């Protein structure tokens, strides 16, 4: 009678998209609560991390639906939506809040229709649905404000864009130390002055290829283990366990 | 059955904003130099700034205005041409023309009716994002975007009409505009008749287009207007009206009322 689930420790590693189509879900970020009920559009900030609480309404249907988007598309559509409307200037990479970052509406009919015949293969006609859905909302200032934000690359982008050419190697400080001609203490500096470390980088990106893959139903466990570049089998089992909190064959059979 | 007559004919208007129609009760053909594009019932028309165009109109019922209209400054135009620009690609060489790549009817959905109708004029971005809304949605739009380019560029023709504009009651000669722009005569001439016009035609379409326009806000005498495009008399004003557009004031203001 688990109609439920608890997940932790998830990345939003693209700005992104959420509709509910059958769940009730809590989101737990770091020390804050949002709650978002059934019928709703949810604006996912890029590079937030988060706990969620789900309950479903249907057993036998996926709990949401979802639109992600590359980096291309962030781009474009931040320039748009910078000739349509105005600019500002906040600016300064200082004070965040959770409340900045998370968003929900309540979704009418109309929103609906559009909602409805929306197929992400046009991009043009994409973003053109995009613009048209926030014109309607309203207070929508918070929105592209998070999406000027998420646009804008990190040092720990580049640290991540020079990981992700080669997912299975075995890499240490050393190393991203020659690519980038510096020292380890002055990466390790910088990178703390964004409050992580390396092996947080490291962590976060082969969990995330992980998940993705598992609901793909295409590869076997030892398959996928490979390719993340993790020895054993039942090692990469023990791992999702322990990061995650449940195991890759509940989260499987939950997302279906 | 002489005041049934609610069919009429206008000749020489020039459009000097790009324009986006819809026929929401009449019938229209439009003759623009040699050729005709006819518009029917329940339809939407995109009509390219800068053609010039005579009319031929027939209403369906006769106590109700013809059509809707929905004109774009020149700022607007600016920031919907780079939005278009952004969302689908870059892409002049200004050789061949067409009457029917300037004008184009389509006709709309009852959803995009809808949208059309939930349009106020007072959020300015919500009808660049309407706007863009609907351009998508519109099969084989290619041919529009283009209207929109060309007609988003400044050309010779309209610095002389800015130039003109800060004072149209003054009595202006190729001769001053000769001098303001550091240029001689004929170099002017030569300029403006590679874009297909001269000086006193420009003139007499911008005198009468103010005219048209302040005689449909019901708050004016004759003899004011006459002062405020830079004419004489008021009979002299009659006259001039009659023979450029084909009918006489009073037709014109108890039609489009
Ligand atoms: C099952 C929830 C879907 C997301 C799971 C984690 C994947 C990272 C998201 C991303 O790459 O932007
Ligand atoms: C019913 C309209 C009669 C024609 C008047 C000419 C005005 C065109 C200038 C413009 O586009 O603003």
């Amino acid at each position: 009678e688990k109609e439920t689930i608890k997940i932790n420790n998830i990345m939003i590693h693209k700005y992104t998209v959420l509709y509910t189509s059958n769940c009730i879900m809590d989101i737990y970020s770091e020390e804050e609560k949002i709650t978002c009920f059934s019928n709703r559009l949810v604006f996912l900030e890029r590079g937030v991390n988060i706990s969620v609480r789900m309950q479903k309404q249907i057993l036998s249907e996926k709990p949401y639906v979802a639109f992600r988007l590359n980096g291309d598309m962030l781009r474009h559509l931040k320039d748009a939506l910078m000739i349509i409307y105005g600019m500002s200037k906040i600016d300064t990479n200082a004070c965040r809040s959770m409340s900045r970052k998370i968003m929900t509406t309540e979704v009418n009919k109309t929103l609906l229709d559009e909602l409805k015949n929306i197929n992400s293969h046009d991009n043009s006609a994409f973003i053109s649905s995009l613009i048209y859905l926030i014109s309607k909302l309203e207070n929508n200032e918070k929105i592209i404000e998070s999406i000027y934000i998420s646009s804008v690359s990190f040092f720990s982008d580049k640290v991540r864009n020079l990981i992700e050419k080669d997912l299975s190697r075995k890499w240490t400080l050393g190393i991203i130390a020659d690519a980038f001609n510096a020292s380890e203490i002055t990466i390790r500096k910088r990178l703390e002055s964004e409050n992580t470390n390396f092996n947080q980088i490291l962590m976060q990106l082969r969990m995330s290829k992980a998940a993705l893959l598992l609901l793909e139903n295409s590869y076997q466990i030892s398959q996928i283990s490979n390719m993340i570049g993790i020895s054993s089998a039942s090692y990469f089992i023990r791992i999702f366990n322990k990061h995650y909190g449940v195991t890759p064959k509940q989260f499987f059979t939950y997302f279906k």
